[PDB]
């Protein structure tokens, strides 16, 4: 099973990707996580992203295409994968198509813009794994601690209100056109498309996704 999650920053993609990876046994491919990890480790492929993410802007297509190509070639993707945060531009989607990377489901998270800032300013992450929490809306069992390892959560350097508003502008200009892109692909029979109400509680969105995926 191959899945793309579409939606604005803060729509809930990383949150729901974790459940899907747990239940269906396919890896989550998050370009944001991969880029942040490359910066942290000083990896030659991706360390360049530091100042760009800080500015709320998109990394170059060629950098994230290279990262994703490297990642999905790995054996743990042989049976499928989930993309969360990629593709982010029409050229990134076309690069997938040209490489023959078809997907089974495209799942769009519908969330009002007005909810995004308060979601992202409360976001806390377990950097080693990517797991995501919210201090008020989806808290860990123990404050400031990852549920799975118990390790300290952190706040992403780019999760400030003003940076979020810049990311939302980028989303509307560059990334929202992928909704139509994959709607058209679904009409051709190349994927299944579904839209979900991302304002429901985390557990209910999860249940809604399980209905679709099986
Ligand atoms: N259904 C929801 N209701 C309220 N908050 C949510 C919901 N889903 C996720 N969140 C929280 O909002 C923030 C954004 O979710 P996240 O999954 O990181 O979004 P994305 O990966 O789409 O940017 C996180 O702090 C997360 O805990
Ligand atoms: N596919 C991508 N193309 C370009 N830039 C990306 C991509 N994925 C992540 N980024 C960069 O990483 C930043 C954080 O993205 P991400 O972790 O997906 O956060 P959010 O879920 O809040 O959108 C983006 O603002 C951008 O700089």
């Amino acid at each position: 099973m191959r899945i793309i999650l579409l939606g604005a920053p803060g729509a809930g993609k990383g949150t729901q990707a974790q459940f899907i990876m747990e239940k269906y046994g396919i890896p989550q491919i998050s370009t944001g996580d991969m880029l942040r990890a490359a910066v942290k480790s000083g990896s030659e492929l991706g360390k360049q992203a530091k100042d760009i993410m800080d500015a709320g802007k998109l990394v170059t297509d060629e950098l994230v295409i290279a990262l994703v190509k490297e990642r999905i070639a790995q054996e743990d993707c042989r049976n499928g994968f989930l993309l969360a945060g990629f593709p982010r531009t029409i050229p990134q989607a076309d690069a997938m198509k040209e490489a023959g990377i078809n997907v089974d489901y495209v799942l769009e998270f519908d969330v009002p813009d007005e909810l995004i800032v308060d979601r992202i300013v409360g976001r806390r992450v377990h950097a080693p794994s990517g797991r995501v929490y919210h201090v008020k809306f989806n808290p860990p069992k123990v404050e400031g601690k990852d549920d799975v390892t118990g390790e300290e959560l952190t706040t992403r350097k780019d999760d400030q209100e003003e940076t979020v508003r810049k990311r939302l502008v980028e989303y509307h200009q560059m990334t929202a056109p992928l909704i139509g892109y994959y709607s058209k692909e679904a009409e051709a029979g190349n994927t299944k498309y579904a839209k979900v109400d991302g304002t429901k509680p985390v557990a209910e969105v999860r249940a809604d996704l399980e209905k679709i995926l099986g």
